[PDB]
């Protein structure tokens, strides 16, 4: 709601998100909490995630916008940058965090990693070595995911 300046700023973020999302990108804060989001991301096209419907949830503490919020994918993920678990590894999540960015910035972000893994990090170490010595069956293994992102087990 509207009680705290982080509250107000998730608010906005809505807003923006509802009236102007970024292609491929949706999230609006749970039903009983603004601090917990639901989002989903797209897969970019011309890339292995393209069609993919990627599920997350983000959750903010009351230091936001100055601290980043925790991301996870909900979906299966295969991708160097982010752990079985669903946490991701990004650069505005952990060093670059900017209180510019808002939930739709953050977003794309990801969805920008998925198309360009960021091998400092490699978080899914099968992930990263199929990247690195074997684009085929990266890709091959990333539209298992894919198409497993269809059906919200």
């Amino acid at each position: 709601h509207m009680s705290t300046p982080a509250r107000r700023r998730l608010m906005r973020d809505f807003k923006r998100l509802q009236e102007d999302p970024p292609a491929g990108v949706s999230g609006a804060p749970s039903e009983n909490n603004i601090m917990v989001w639901n989002a989903v991301i797209f897969g970019p096209e011309g890339t292995p995630f393209e069609d993919g419907t990627f599920k997350l949830t983000i959750e903010f503490t009351e230091e936001y916008p100055n601290k980043p919020p925790t991301v996870r994918f909900v979906s299966k993920m295969f991708h160097p940058n982010v752990y079985a678990d669903g946490s991701i590894c990004l650069d505005i999540l952990e060093n670059r965090w900017s209180p510019t960015y808002d939930v739709s910035s953050i977003l794309t972000s990801i969805q920008s990693l998925l198309d360009e893994p960021n091998p400092n990090s490699p978080a899914n170490s099968q992930a990263a070595q199929l990247y690195q010595e074997n684009k085929r069956e990266y890709e091959k293994r990333v539209s298992a995911i894919v198409e497993q992102s269809w059906r919200d087990c």
